[PDB]
């Protein structure tokens, strides 16, 4: 459980973030594929993109990423209490793409790199330590409706 002081340095800087959603979603997504190539396979539909230049040319990335950062926005804004919003979204990543948990973490660390770039001023120290607090119960939640679900993650 995180406290009504730790919700609101997450939600302090996550406003400036969706200031320019599809932005911070490019940098995202890059900084995973160029960390972690192994993820990229993942996605049939972006498996080809060979450079970095390919990755930031491409109008369907940029798409995706405002698609996942508006649902992660959701589920941060209930502080919490994101029973209904997990569970769509705990199937389908468990059942039809079968991503890992191991994947989840290396989103959360690009997560954390780009803010970190982006917005030094509302992201020092105590304010990491609230995001990654956030991150880690957004994880530890789906990793508990996998094994309901059947997939071990
Ligand atoms: C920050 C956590 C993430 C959020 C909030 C998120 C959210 C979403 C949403 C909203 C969709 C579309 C609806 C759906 O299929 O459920 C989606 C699709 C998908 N996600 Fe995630 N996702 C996350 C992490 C990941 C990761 C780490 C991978 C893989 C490395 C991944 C792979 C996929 C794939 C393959 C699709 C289908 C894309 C397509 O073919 O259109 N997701 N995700």
């Amino acid at each position: 459980v995180l406290s009504e002081g730790e919700w609101q340095l997450v939600l302090h800087v996550w406003a400036k973030v969706e200031a320019d959603v599809a932005g911070h979603g490019q940098d995202i997504w890059i900084r995973l594929f160029k960390s972690h190539p192994e993820t990229l396979e993942k996605f049939d539909r972006f498996k080809h993109l060979k450079t970095e230049a390919e990755m930031k040319a491409s109008e369907d990335l940029k798409k995706h990423g405002v698609t996942v950062l508006t649902a992660l926005g959701a589920i941060l804004k209930k502080k919490g209490h994101h029973e209904a919003e997990l569970k769509p979204l705990a199937q389908s990543h468990a059942t039809k793409h079968k991503i890992p948990i191991k994947y989840l973490e290396f989103i959360s660390e690009a997560i954390i790199h780009v803010l970190h770039s982006r917005h030094p001023g509302n992201f020092g120290a105590d304010a990491q330590g609230a995001m990654n607090k956030a991150l880690e119960l957004f994880r530890k939640d789906i990793a508990a409706k996998y094994k309901e679900l059947g997939y071990q993650g």
